[PDB]
């Protein structure tokens, strides 16, 4: 009996990865511990967690109660459970260690390697992390104390060249801005957390050789940074029957029924909101001037915290009389079921923020993305996409309240994706790859059996 | 050898439309009509209806009557505003009509301004009149104030209204405008001082008609209101004229209408501006939706109104619109689709819903609403709910509007009323009808 811990880091970034690892895990027979920080921060993640457990419930849930972090550098409820990770890591020690059967492997999230790598250590087991973001990204952080030390850091820095990653040229626009800066809480956990990738056994990265065969070559041919240890390319992690929120008004489904086909364009920006007010207004603006269908997801300004405003309140009343005039796009605030916007056949664009877990999405469904980038990764994922020729982004733009993007700019650039035929056959080809790396013997079971290997 | 009527209306859409229809009913006797329009006109409403009108007649004879400012110290209402202004400035008006070719037989000027003009109607020794553009019932509560404020319970004590023989025969003191119960307010003074100016004119005009307004009527023509009042013409109902339409409107309200059951949609409008707070607003959506009937919302311009979920079964169910817009209501009212009105009861409304045979489900705000509501009530082609309140009294709930929208849409018996009324008014303006006969009574002495 293989038995495997996972712990995963706060949001639903994290933890929807986490969970289509663990259904991969179960499948190859696995017994797993899901070690749950308490307690969860968001009430998507609580519902999640229970779709999960329901639908698994074989797997151990370890209750991790945390205490409470009062920090000064944020108030942020998700940098908070962070926080109280590594000051309170210690208290997982007699709860891994006294636990039948004993311990196969240790998977958690990269952002806790600091302190969960000690907490490995003394277990004794094969220890990995779990990068919930691109190996492009991956190869940036491998790469960042190399990166720093050069006297180009920071003010000289016009483009970042990581040997052979599939990215070769980053521009300094697209580096997250507090990286670029040495006293930045963010520099600091990087400068620290990358030299320990050489402690680790493993790297799991939700990615394929179809979207980044440079990038993981690099990082296991020694040329990225040396002495790192495998990375497995055990993507595209597809989404799993327990996500589906179990009544649904099959509404939008419904909706998406009365169009033609490729006629849609999808509009998320991920699991929470990072665009302020005037930017929004533009978004909408934009959709209603592309000329297109749309069915556009957002989400509550504050997590968890529901306001009365009306749609006319963010957009304004004559952006939305114009809207259900035309009768062209949804608007709903709410948590949808993604994936079955996106394996439609209606749906022939995907305006993405570029979160990681979005963008394998498109590519397991053939999506072409239209990439507008906020912040962190985004900027580099939407490189990788558009290295790949079955998205655009527009470098421009800038991140999130550098400038305001104007409704016209926000339209031709939706008419753009949506009338490119170059960018829809390349995502087949694409989600051609995708649908092979899930096969027998495709890339991600012989990863994952090269994974259990040493197990036993 | 012609003769020469002169009109005068007061500000708003609400005096400008039955005045300009009034004109229409005088340019089909042959009379020669000058419109005698303030100036600056108040709102763009009123500019482009003015144009339309005198584009359609250009026989009709527009004499501008200039008017200065008022003061920021007077108000911030742009329609007191010109009231204040033609107060001051009337005495302009005498030398503009007295030379006036061919000389003028008669004029008819707004019940709002019966103390300034009457003094200039008399140096004119003409026959003078005004058109009341409120209903009968509610004259006849004008007319009747000044023995009402003469009373020992007015006005904390009174509980009901009595009019004799009118047709709602007690007016609720809940039913009264508020500002008429304090003989201190503004409102109240206007009242006293105007009322009794009444007994000066040569008639009143009202736009109204035997069949919403049978017994207030006889009362008013019968002496049962006040001793010796005037005669007061029925020339009702004033239906919507061509000039009214916009040349090149849009059609997508029409196109709407035209892919939805029968009978199927409510129609909701508060009037020709907005008067209606914001969170009341925000309950009036969620009514429509909670109602589960087909809607058609005009809101008037002034966090956001139209809520989310609003939104979403407008664009998935297709079940509703909301325009922010100068609609064509005359073309919604007769659109077949169209099976109820919600309406504040402003009295150009509800005598186009009568002309239309519209079952009303009222809303009254402010003013004449509530007596005007329960004139709809009392001829039984109406609903309102008294416990609802003056407009800000209290938050009327979406479930308790969607509870009132079913009701009415529900309510067949209103509709085979509301098709009644209609009858008669189509009755109203035929050959031998009421509007004819009183319209003949009224000119007969005009040279
Ligand atoms: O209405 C929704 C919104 C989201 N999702 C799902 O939620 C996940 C969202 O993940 P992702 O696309 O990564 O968005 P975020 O969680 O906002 O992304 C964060 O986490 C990513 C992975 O670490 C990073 O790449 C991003 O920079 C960071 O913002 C996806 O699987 C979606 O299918 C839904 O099902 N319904
Ligand atoms: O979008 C619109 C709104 C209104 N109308 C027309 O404008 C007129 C509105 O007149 P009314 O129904 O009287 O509304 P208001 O002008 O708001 O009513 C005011 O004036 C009335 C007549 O004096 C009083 O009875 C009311 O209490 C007072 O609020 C009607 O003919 C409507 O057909 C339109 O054509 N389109």
């Amino acid at each position: 009996v293989v038995h495997v811990a996972l712990l995963p880091s706060a949001g639903m970034g994290h933890l929807t990865p986490f969970l289509r690892l663990a259904s991969l895990l179960l499948h190859q027979h696995c017994h797993v511990t899901l070690i749950t920080p308490q307690p969860t921060v968001s009430k998507a993640e609580e519902d999640l967690l229970s779709r999960f457990l329901s639908a698994f419930p074989q797997v151990n849930q370890l209750h991790f109660h945390l205490p409470p972090s009062d920090s000064t550098i944020s108030t942020d409820p998700f940098f908070l459970q962070f926080a109280s990770i590594r000051s309170s890591s210690h208290l997982l020690t007699p709860l891994l260690s006294s636990l039948t059967p004993p311990l196969s492997s240790f998977i958690y999230d990269m952002t806790l390697i600091s302190p969960l790598l000690p907490i490995a250590e003394s277990l004794g087991v094969p220890h990995y992390i779990l990068f919930t973001s691109s190996a492009t990204m991956f190869s940036f952080f491998a790469y960042f104390p190399t990166l720093a030390k050069s006297e180009s850091f920071p003010g000289k820095l016009d483009f970042v060249e990581i040997p052979g990653v599939s990215v070769s040229s980053i521009p300094r626009s697209s580096i997250p801005p507090p990286l670029l800066d040495p006293n930045s809480l963010f520099y600091k956990l990087f400068m620290e957390d990358s030299p320990k990738l050489k402690k680790l056994h493993g790297v799991l990265v939700n990615t394929f050789e179809g979207i980044e065969k440079e990038s993981l070559e690099a990082l296991n041919g020694g040329k990225v940074v040396k002495g790192l240890p495998p990375v497995y390319g055990v993507g595209p992690f597809v989404p799993c029957e327990f996500e589906k929120v179990v009544k649904r008004g099959e509404t939008i489904s419904e909706w998406l029924d009365e169009q033609p086909s490729g006629s849609v364009v999808y509009v998320s920006f991920g699991s929470r909101t990072a665009m302020g007010r005037e930017q929004l207004r533009e978004v909408g603006d934009g959709l209603v001037k592309s000329g297109w269908r749309f069915l556009w997801v957002v989400k509550d300004k504050i997590v968890d915290r529901a306001e009365e405003e009306g749609l006319d309140g963010v957009l304004g009343f004559e952006l939305v009389e114009r809207m259900v005039k035309e009768k062209k796009g949804l608007v709903v605030k709410e948590w949808v079921d993604q994936s079955e916007i996106l394996g439609h056949k209606a749906v022939g664009g995907f305006v993405s923020h570029c979160g990681w877990n979005s963008v394998v999405e498109a590519a397991w469904f053939g999506v072409p993305i239209l990439g507008w980038p906020l912040h962190g990764d985004q900027k580099i994922n939407a490189e990788v996409v558009a290295k790949g020729g079955w998205g655009v982004w527009k470098e421009g733009w800038g991140w999130e309240g550098e400038r305001l993007v104007k409704g016209e700019e926000i339209a031709e650039a939706i008419r753009e994706v949506m009338n490119d035929e170059s960018l829809r056959m390349k995502a087949t080809q694409v989600k051609k790859d995708a649908r092979k790396a899930i096969s027998v013997g495709g890339s991600q079971e012989v990863a994952l059996q090269k994974l259990m290997e040493v197990w036993k």
